[PDB]
């Protein structure tokens, strides 16, 4: 009941900054998880479960999106220290982070690109589904499940319920925070999502981000250090239109041709990760 009676702590998964999130195994089916533990005096956000209790924003959107569609880190349960909050997530096996994996292979077959980011589109639009906004999107928050060729989104400690009106507040990667927040401190949830989904894709077929300075972000222009195809390049300006009206619609980002023929998770694992190549 109390917690290091239910699951085996195991090494720190960190390795790369603060945050304190272990390996642990789940005594009783071995099933393999992730003990993330969050200080409460470093919590901004807070926000009342469903039944009325005081718990970090990030409990709360966690166990909104919690479910059955994988495109998320499931939340399986949480417990309450004097200071602070465990989080016990789903963890996969062999996994590895979208940053990693692009470090190592550096940018992405677009063929690859494709299906990695349709399946990240799957999970930010379900989580908007859920009323949750992540605004914290990028190659580091995304797990690859190795075998399965699933993309998991996680980290929604940057998150916030869903709203149709402005954001004044953002706590999330500045490099991927859109033109209107840099210039105005103002932006709106689904306008914004569609451009850290721009730097990402970039990212995946460039190998790096686009923008560094707040002045290159301002400037909105992207230059291509890798031959990417004229139909990703078009999806790309587009989703970084400084403007955020001019931004397509999730549904527009997934009717765009260069998102036609998208490959299966399993077919992508089969061809992309499962060789050793
Ligand atoms: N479910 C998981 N399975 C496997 N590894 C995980 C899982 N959740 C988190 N990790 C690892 O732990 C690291 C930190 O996760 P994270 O959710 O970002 O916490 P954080 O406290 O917000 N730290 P950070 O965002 O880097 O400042 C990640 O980069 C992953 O390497
Ligand atoms: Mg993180
Ligand atoms: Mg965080």
């Amino acid at each position: 009941e109390p917690l290091e009676s239910q699951y085996q702590v195991g090494p720190l998964l960190g390795s790369g900054g603060f945050g304190s999130v272990y390996s642990g195994i789940r005594v009783s089916d071995n099933l393999p998880v992730a003990i993330k533990h969050v200080e409460k005096d470093r919590i901004s956000d807070w926000g009342e479960l469903p039944n009325g209790t005081r718990v970090p924003m990030e409990v709360v959107l966690l166990k909104k999106v919690s479910s059955g569609f994988s495109g998320v880190i499931r939340l399986l349960d949480w417990f309450e220290r004097p200071d602070s909050f465990v989080l016990i997530l789903e963890r996969p096996e062999p996994v590895q982070d979208l940053f990693d994996f692009i470090t190592e292979r550096g940018a992405l077959q677009e063929e690859l690109a494709r299906s990695f980011f349709w399946q990240v589109l799957e999970a930010v639009r379900h989580c908007h589904n859920c009323g949750v906004l992540h605004r914290d999107i990028k190659d580091e928050n995304i797990l690859i499940d190795l075998n399965r060729g699933e993309l998991k989104l996680i980290d929604f400690g940057s998150g916030a319920l869903l709203k149709d009106t402005v954001y004044t507040d953002f706590d999330g990667t500045r490099v991927y925070s859109p033109p209107e927040w840099i210039r105005y401190h103002r932006y709106h949830g689904r306008s914004a999502a569609v451009w850290s989904l721009g730097i990402l894709l970039y990212d995946m077929v460039c190998g790096d981000i686009p923008f560094e300075h707040d002045e290159e972000i301002i400037r909105g222009q992207v230059f291509f250090r890798q031959r990417v195809s004229s139909e990703c390049q078009h999806l790309i300006r587009w989703c970084l239109a400084l403007r955020p009206s001019d931004r397509p619609t999730f549904e527009e980002i997934q009717n765009h041709p260069w998102m036609q023929d998208v490959l299966l998770p399993q077919e992508t694992a089969e061809i992309h990760l499962h060789s050793l190549s």
